[PDB]
């Protein structure tokens, strides 16, 4: 235990979920690599340390403890070597930029319009539930082959998997403090199995253009498919973050723009600025805030800390994206910040595989929103609360417009 960091013993899991930025501002200054007792792990808080660990030859991926309890093996985020190479080859075809550009407009734009048509003349909406989450899940769900799974159900599953995979608190002995918090993750997985097993049965015999059919068949000898137990953990990884994060990025970008009314006006007037607005939104409130980790494979010294082999380090990219070595007043959303590197998609061989797709989902969603409701305003009678340490985003976004 590091003596000058004794204050970390009193940091709680609830504090980090409600708002992790004050604790992490101290970590960035005091200890860029620091052991946080309630998380049971070293955490990397600065841009230099996160990028170093994520790209180091002396580290490889490891799943967080609660992530492992939630996803099992081989989750694409938690494995390395030949298995990781295979799972990357499995997921990459539909995410290739030239491929996304073929069909992303015809996928997302009619989905955004469908959800907008439900409320665009109301004069009020809660955009997280009514727009950002539905467009995110319906887009990806259709790409995957889950057309028949309602957006309400996809939203419920990612919320249960989020809480399970971020159920990280440990007690004085390093044991999970809230073991009952994994039960709703187990229940989501059981429901997913009941829906998806018959789809896999069908795709094995009758392949189609759905992404999960391609995960079963691509790259395989004739008449063979990847075993469903081998792909289900990556299906679960998708049904948490890939379903959740484009909605979170959309919504955080909107909260940021509302916080800078002159910048919201600029972006509504000039939608070619939407990609810049989104990149700043991701830096400003990173959707994947501290959900992944790496483990040393040899003894290594990082940020002055001598780590043995086998040491996990959580990558708190959402903190690294407020590093004041890189950014001026990072807690302020600013469209006009210079377009600098950021870590909201991670780094290294385990960096996000879906960046290009995700950026287009968020872009098309915001384009359609501002076209439909150009006089959109935040409802300032309602607070926006952000929640989450592992995955972070606004829990609601009440808006109003003159009808
Ligand atoms: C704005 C939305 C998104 C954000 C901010 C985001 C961010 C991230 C981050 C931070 C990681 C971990 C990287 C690391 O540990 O260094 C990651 C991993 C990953 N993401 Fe994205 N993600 C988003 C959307 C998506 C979508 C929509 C997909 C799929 C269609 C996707 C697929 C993946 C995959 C497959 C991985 C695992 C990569 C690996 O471990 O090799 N992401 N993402
Ligand atoms: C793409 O989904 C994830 C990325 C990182 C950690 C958990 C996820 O579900």
């Amino acid at each position: 235990e590091r003596p000058d960091l004794a204050w970390l013993d009193e940091v709680t899991m609830t504090q980090l979920e409600r708002n992790p930025y004050e604790v992490y501002e101290r970590l960035r200054a005091e200890a860029p690599l620091a052991f946080v007792p309630v998380l049971g792990s070293y955490v990397a808080s600065t841009a230099e340390v996160c990028r170093e660990v994520a790209t180091s030859p002396d580290f490889e991926a490891v799943i967080t403890p609660a992530g492992g309890r939630t996803f099992g093996h081989p989750a694409i985020i938690g494995v390395n070597g030949d298995i990781h190479a295979d799972l990357r080859s499995m997921v990459e075809p539909a995410l290739q930029p030239a491929e996304v550009d073929r069909w992303i407009d015809d996928l997302v734009r009619p989905i955004a319009r469908r959800y907008l048509e439900r409320f665009e003349n109301d004069g009020h909406a809660e955009l997280v539930a009514q727009y950002c989450e539905p467009v995110s899940v319906r887009s990806l769900g259709d790409l995957l082959g889950l057309q028949e799974v309602d957006s309400d159900k996809l939203r419920e599953w990612f919320a249960k998997l989020n809480r399970s995979a971020t159920n990280a608190a440990v007690d004085e002995n390093g044991e999970f403090a809230n073991p009952e918090g994994f039960a709703e993750g187990d229940q989501a997985k059981a429901e997913i199995r009941a829906v998806v097993d018959p789809l896999i049965d069908k795709w094995i015999e009758h392949p189609d253009d759905s992404a999960i059919s391609h995960w079963l068949h691509d790259g395989m000898p004739p008449g063979q498919t990847r075993d469903r137990e081998y792909i289900y953990p990556t299906i679960y990884v998708y049904l948490l973050g890939a379903m959740q994060e484009p909605g979170h990025g959309m919504a955080s970008t909107l909260v940021g723009l509302f916080s800078r009314p002159e910048q919201l006006e600029e972006v509504v007037d000039d939608p070619t600025l939407i990609p810049r607005a989104i990149a700043e939104g991701l830096r400003w409130t990173s959707p994947i805030w501290s959900a992944t980790a790496r483990i040393s494979t040899k003894p290594v010294t990082i940020a002055g800390v001598d780590l043995p082999a086998g040491t996990p380090v959580m990558l708190s990219y959402g903190s690294a994206n407020h590093d004041t070595g890189k950014y001026e007043a990072p807690s302020q959303y600013d469209l006009h910040r210079p377009p600098l590197p950021h870590l909201a998609f991670g780094a290294g061989n385990h960096a996000c595989a879906g960046i290009y797709f995700a950026n287009h989902v968020m872009r098309i969603a915001l384009e359609e929103l501002f076209e439909a409701i150009p006089n959109l305003e935040r409802d300032t009678r309602e607070g926006v609360e952000f929640w989450g340490w592992g995955f972070r985003g606004p829990t609601s976004l009440h808006v109003t417009w003159e009808v």
